[PDB]
DNA sequence: CGTACGTGCGTTTAAGCGGTGCTAGAGCTGTCTACGACCAATTGAGCGGCCTCGGCACCGGGATTGTGAAAAAAAAAAGCTGCA
């Protein structure tokens, strides 16, 4: 059992992809929240913090 | 003061209409399982709290840049002439 890396480490990603993925289930979007869809939405607000950072 | 627009004609154009004919594809039904909710147990990422030391705010001094006044030139401008 575990040996567990987090959802961010496996996409390759900075930001957090297990808070977005709570995030959109307690937002009230939709009923139901596919398992890509935090990931794409974490690297899209990872991608567009990197360009204002530069 | 100069001419770009508005009006009003005659000539030309293609929108609109009503109709027909064809089928892409919108959208409905039924089936079945891949995927996401839910759960309980586990634990490590991220929270607040706390301490530090180097960036940056602020200062004074000096270098630098830009502005405005006055004087003097360059130039357009204006009023003034006789001719033609
Ligand atoms: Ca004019
Ligand atoms: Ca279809
Ligand atoms: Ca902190
Ligand atoms: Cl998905």
């Amino acid at each position: 059992r575990a040996k567990a890396k987090t959802r961010s480490s496996r996409a390759g990603l900075q930001f957090p992809v297990g808070r977005v993925h709570r995030l959109l289930r307690k937002g009230n979007y939709s009923e139901r929240v596919g398992a890509g869809a935090p990931v794409y939405l974490a690297a899209v607000l990872e991608y567009l913090t990197a360009e204002i950072l530069e």
